[PDB]
């Protein structure tokens, strides 16, 4: 029952990029309910303090697998190539990451209104995310799984890489909500 020592996440970015400067946050907005509805992150003002993760990987490859169809339908309809690369790192946790639905729940308790904050399962309720404050350094970033899909020949290829710079210590994801 203890927090996850391991989580990870689904991004576009490789591993030149990654491994050596690690992820930071869109900008500085720590506001929870928006970061986790989307509104802070790419699509909507793409100034999130939190970078997201997972201590699923299943839900990493559901998202790179729909990250993936997507484009193939993208061919399919004739408004696109087919070709798809997603990666999945693996992400040491540390007391930097805060687990989702508890902060979620810290946060509508305190600020909320009505909405998804009475009726809210642990299925139903940003389960296993995990929310890294600012930065996952690249001393955390352990390892990645690169997906490639020809769109062309829809030949899909899996490969894993190393982190040089990953450093081994003991540490797990923060036990509190997080707090502003
Ligand atoms: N990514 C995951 O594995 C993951 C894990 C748990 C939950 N989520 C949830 O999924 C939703 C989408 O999350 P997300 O993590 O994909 O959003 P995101 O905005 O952090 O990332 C989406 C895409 O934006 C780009 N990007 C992200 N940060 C960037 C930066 N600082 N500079 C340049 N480009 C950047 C990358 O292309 C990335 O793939 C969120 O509501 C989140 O809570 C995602």
């Amino acid at each position: 029952g203890d927090p996850p020592a391991t989580v990870y996440r689904y991004d576009s970015r490789p591993p030149e990029d990654v491994f050596q400067n690690g992820f930071t946050a869109w900008g500085n907005n720590d506001n929870v309910l928006e970061h986790l509805t989307g509104r802070s992150c790419q699509v909507g003002s793409s100034n999130s303090a939190f970078v997201s993760t997972s201590s699923s990987r299943r839900y990493t490859e559901v998202y790179l697998e729909h990250r993936m169809q997507e484009a193939v339908e993208a061919e399919r309809a004739g408004r696109g190539t087919g070709h798809f690369i997603g990666y999945i790192y693996e992400v040491r946790a540390d007391n930097n990451f805060y687990g989702a639905a508890s902060s979620y729940f810290e946060y509508v308790d305190t600020y909320g209104d009505n909405a998804g904050r009475i009726l809210a399962g642990a299925l139903a309720t940003y389960q296993s995310e995990y929310l890294a404050h600012r930065r996952i350094p690249p001393e955390n970033i352990r390892r990645v799984t690169r997906v490639y899909h020809n769109g062309i020949t829809g030949e899909t290829t899996t490969t894993e890489y190393s982190n040089a710079r990953y450093v081994s210590q003991q540490t797990r994801a923060n036990p509190n909500p997080y707090t502003s």
